[PDB]
DNA sequence: CCGACAGGCGCATCAG
DNA sequence: CTGATGCGCAT
DNA sequence: GTCGG
């Protein structure tokens, strides 16, 4: 398919390999830094002194590359490919709510096929039993045909609950992907401010709203906050079912939407390329703020944020439209 | 050369 | 029980 | 694994 698939499927592999099996979260990051670039990079690598000039990539990436253009492949993941433990290990990860921990005690006890964790649902923690249920179907992606019929149903059912609500569909949706993962819906409601909570259950009130109307059909965790679970198109008479889909809601203080809206849009490589550089220019953001750094390391007052470009102007950048942060 | 690497929610567990 | 910590997850 | 001080 593309520009430079080889070297990046490459490094991506790598990367999965040093968060699932080595537990290297810093190793992960940096290839996934270097996967990224080298996607984004316009010209048909030749080298890998060509590819040493971007950010992110290095001396043993370099190497990496010489190796792959040489040979077509890299003799450490031909390696990783045949070792048992780690292609188990890196297997069970494919659940959701299963990591590298879990995964590793797994594999230790015994456990390391589909056919094994579906006979052994008591081992499981609530998360990884339903990421089991639909371990096929979360793997599936979701055409944006189906996401907007998806929009539809929650955001009209949102202003069924109250039509204060608002609901923003965020993700790979937000950056105009033809498919999405899964559903990101961000929610604000003028009760829940950064200085005041004037409503309780209002998370809880719109997911009970979609549970009653058979949307939600499952619970992964919910706080205050946060609710993250799962959710299913209806289907039409005699027509196979759509998938079951992963959903996550996030609300958000209304007076903090930007920030919240910047983060949940992401990709998340984006979100760290930005959050590095505000650290680099001296900001730190989250998604509820974009606040100074003190000389001793401490975050000082919130800025006002009055646009998603006023972070980026804060940290001069030239503003990205949601679908130019995407790979 | 070597600190630092994005930020935080919800859940599960450990020490007391 | 609270407070701390790690895991898995979200972008 | 990479990079800025
Ligand atoms: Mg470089
Ligand atoms: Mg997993
Ligand atoms: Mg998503
Ligand atoms: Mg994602
Ligand atoms: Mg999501
Ligand atoms: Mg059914």
């Amino acid at each position: 398919e593309t520009l430079n698939g080889g070297i990046t499927d490459m490094l991506t592999e790598l990367a999965n390999f040093e968060k699932n099996v080595s537990q290297a979260i810093h190793k992960y990051n940096a290839y996934r830094k270097a996967a990224s670039v080298i996607a984004k990079y316009p010209h048909k690598i030749k080298s890998g002194a060509e590819a040493k000039k971007l950010p992110g990539v290095g001396t043993k990436i370099a190497e990496k590359i010489d190796e792959f253009l040489a040979t077509g492949k890299l003799r450490k993941l031909e390696k990783i490919r045949q070792d048992d433990t780690s292609s188990s290990i890196n297997f069970l990860t494919r659940v959701s709510g299963i990591g590298p921990s879990a995964a590793r005690k797994f594999v230790d006890e015994g456990i390391k096929t589909l056919e094994d964790l579906r006979k052994n649902e008591d081992k499981l923690n609530h998360h990884q039993r339903i990421g089991l249920k639909y371990f096929g179907d979360f793997e599936k992606r979701i055409p944006r045909e189906e996401m907007l019929q998806m929009q539809d149903i929650v955001l009209n059912e949102v202003k069924k609950v109250d039509s204060e609500y608002i609901a923003t569909v965020c993700g790979s949706f937000r950056r105009g992907a033809e498919s999405s993962g899964d559903m990101d819906v961000l929610l604000t409601h003028p009760s829940f401010t950064s200085e005041s909570t004037k409503q309780p259950k209002l998370l809880h009130q719109v997911v009970e709203q979609l549970q009653k109307v058979h949307f939600i059909t499952d619970t992964l965790s919910k706080g205050e906050t946060k609710f993250m679970g799962v959710c299913q198109l209806p289907s039409k008479n005699d027509e196979k079912e759509y998938p079951h889909r992963r959903i996550d809601i996030r609300l958000i203080p209304k007076d903090q939407y930007y920030c919240g809206v910047l983060y949940f849009t992401g990709s998340d490589i984006f979100n760290k390329n930005m959050r590095a550089h505000a650290l680099e220019k001296g900001f730190t953001i989250n998604e509820y703020t974009i606040r100074p750094l003190g000389v001793t390391g401490v975050a000082g007052e919130p800025l006002p944020v009055d646009s998603e470009k006023d972070i980026f102007d804060y940290i001069q950048w030239k503003y990205r439209e949601p679908k130019d942060r995407s790979e």
